[PDB]
């Protein structure tokens, strides 16, 4: 019975993936870890890059993170997924990062809603560091599945 869980958060470059592994040590090192409700969730922060290694992709649980001031931001949440994790026992959650800021329409042939509710994705959680504990949850909770 593991109480430990690792993911992997994956997007674009400045999408806002540091800020969100600094909100989970509480803040307004590629790797950062605390106590989720006792459990322990393991974030790591994967650089965005041509392709993934396969040990970029082994994880509990995906936090695929786009920003929702990049309308190309969310594309490469959807092509990652479909690439490595669409055909895997590895559950996925995708987050609006960034929500503060003004949502422009993201260019993908698929709305966010839509991919997620196509591919039986909990809807896009919107998050900001400006820091609440919903998606840690969400994310520790799917991890146990
Ligand atoms: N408005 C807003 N800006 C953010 C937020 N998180 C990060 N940023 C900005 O986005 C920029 C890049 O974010 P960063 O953490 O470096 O993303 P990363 O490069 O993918 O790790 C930074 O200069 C931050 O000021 C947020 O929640 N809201």
């Amino acid at each position: 019975q593991r109480n430990v869980f690792r993911c992997n958060v994956i997007g674009v470059k400045n999408c806002g993936k540091s800020g969100v592994l600094q909100a989970l040590l509480g803040r307004n090192s590629y790797y950062a870890i605390n106590t989720v409700y006792e459990k322990y969730l393991l974030l790591h922060d994967i650089s965005e890059s041509e392709f993934l290694t396969e040990a970029e992709i082994i994880c509990d649980v995906v936090c695929l993170v786009y920003d929702v001031s990049n309308p190309k931001s969310f594309e490469y949440c959807a092509r990652i997924f479909k690439q490595h994790f669409m055909d895997s026992r590895i559950p996925c959650l995708i987050v609006a990062a960034k929500s503060d800021l003004h949502e422009v329409k993201q260019e993908y042939s698929i709305s966010p809603t839509d991919f997620c509710r196509k591919h039986k994705m909990p809807p896009p959680q919107a998050f900001t560091c400006n820091p609440s504990k919903d998606i840690f949850v969400k994310l520790t909770t799917m991890a146990m599945y």
